């Protein structure tokens, strides 16, 4: 069996949540205090800011992910073009879960053509979590969380369709979800999650943990280190 | 003392030297080639991405390098934001080193008076390197390299000052040089080569090898792991 990768991302975007900026920023920073002194699970951190170009120059849309290079796969036009120098993709948030899956499944079949050997290759995920014991209440926080960046990228209407490609809800259902959406990509993908949309500070930390211990105990349990 | 950590970046922009972006691709990926098989001490890779930006929504000018978030040192303004937060810096390879060292002084002062501590803290410091026999070449051969980056982001008339605050001429002067500059930021910045300007993709490999040797035998040398 395969280990599972799993890391962070933050948003990269000012208004968030009705948060003050400096707010967020206080946030952001106790998520990185909890990656470095609470846990060890998470192996490399990220930033979603494609909201930008969204809004052509580059060579590509890179995202260096430690030293491995990933694509961020933004078009079928673009993963066709990772496919063809062999290279790992970032999944978006942001797209809904049967878009990825179009996306790796038209990724594959370039690899195919141009002989490339995909074999070992491990996407990365991007997902929101939100945890919380009221599925609802998990929901509506990151809704409430998103608006105005759903607004600035013009696609409000969205909303619901990004919910219900993330994880909220309360742990459980986050969990089998997460493992919903991997096999749903054939388990080639490791994750990064973005813990922001959750205000309450203590509830993050309590769910980041519980997830390090979860994984190193699954990891202990089928000898995967 | 201390040991001194050497990454990669790659400019991500599409027209560098006048190379078909294939061509330029190709190139990027010998290099990460380089990194993953010739060599050891390339610890991170990052892009350099800033023509963008300053071609604003952002939380900020965030870099991961691994997990350790850096702040890209834009502006006096936001290296003073980057202090109050205890952030290690990113210094740009297309700011001068009197830039540089200017924000690099600002940063200190401002983390006194928020009374952060920054003891340990080691900044990167962003270099374009191009080692040649002849140094005239090699700093011809940066110059032609971004030449339609410089016309992009409206800086033709940098260019002398890049080259004078990059690596470009010989092996040994380049050396002293990168010394010098880190010198010049108080030995706080580990460092971010970019060798793409190399044409010659075996100068590129050679190069990269003997400095990775360089490395190693220095660190032996000094008990430095």
């Amino acid at each position: 069996m395969t280990k599972w990768n799993y890391g962070v991302f933050f948003l990269n975007f000012y208004h968030v949540g009705q948060q003050e900026p400096s707010l967020t920023m206080s946030n952001a920073l106790e998520t990185l205090r909890i990656i470095d002194e609470d846990t060890s699970i998470y192996d490399v951190v990220a930033f979603s800011e494609h909201h930008i170009d969204k809004s052509e120059t580059k060579l590509a849309p890179f995202v260096s992910l430690g030293k491995q290079i990933h694509i961020l796969a933004t078009s079928p036009e673009t993963v066709v073009k990772a496919a063809k120098y062999g290279m790992p993709l970032l999944f978006k948030w942001d797209d809904s879960q049967q878009k990825r899956i179009e996306l790796l499944n038209h990724y594959q079949a370039a690899a195919a053509k141009f002989n490339v050997d995909i074999a070992g290759v491990r996407h990365r995920l991007m997902l929101f979590v939100n945890v919380n014991d009221n599925p609802t209440q998990a929901k509506a926080e990151l809704s409430i969380y998103l608006e105005d960046y759903l607004s600035y990228t013009q696609a409000e209407t969205s909303i619901d369709e990004i919910i219900n490609s993330n994880a909220a809800g309360n742990f459980d259902t986050c969990l089998h979800h997460v493992a919903e959406m991997a096999q749903g990509l054939n388990n080639k993908v490791d994750f990064l999650f973005c813990f922001e949309s959750m205000k309450d500070q203590e509830n993050k930390k309590s769910l980041m943990i519980n997830f390090d211990k979860r994984v190193i105990n699954y990891r202990k349990e089928h000898n995967l280190n």
